């Protein structure tokens, strides 16, 4: 998936994540989309805030995917934990703790067809995946990131 899914990253501090997400969402999207977080409490609280901002958000059984599929809900919030349609956009609100989980996430834009986009928020707490993340993107002809590629923590295997 990394070779064939368009990937974009933003380096930030943790406190900046919510406002960057909102700015992204405000640009508009093609529902449904998926936002991944690392812990299930995150899942629930992020989801609340979005419903506060007037967004239709599901948390994460079959019931959730039907609505998304139907157009009812537009945003699925979820942790690394089934079967779901191809999405236009995956946002890694929290970066995965290993590159295999990251690969599986962005793979949700679909096996083929529209490349889709995976947007990842990177903080200093994610330094141990920088090198592999850098490789994932440098091996992606459908992707353009000097901020990561040149970063001091992306230079050697963890």
């Amino acid at each position: 998936p990394h070779e064939r899914v368009e990937q974009k990253v933003f380096l930030m501090s943790e406190s900046e994540k919510r406002k960057k997400l909102l700015a992204i969402l405000e640009q508009g999207f093609d529902p449904p989309i998926i936002i991944f977080v690392n812990q299930k409490k995150g899942c629930d609280v992020l989801a609340k805030s979005l419903e506060k901002m007037g967004y239709n958000a599901c948390t994460l059984r079959e019931f959730a995917l039907s609505n998304l599929k139907a157009g009812a809900k537009d945003i699925l919030v979820a942790t690394d934990v089934i079967d779901i349609q191809d999405v236009s956009m995956v946002v890694n609100y929290d970066m995965a703790k290993n590159i295999e989980d990251y690969i599986h996430r962005i793979g949700r834009t679909g096996r083929a067809g529209k490349s889709g986009v995976a947007i990842t928020f990177l903080t200093k707490e994610d330094s141990a995946v920088f090198y592999e993340l850098k490789q994932a993107i440098l091996e992606s002809p459908v992707s353009s990131p000097p901020e990561l590629a040149n970063h001091p923590d992306a230079q050697h295997k963890p």
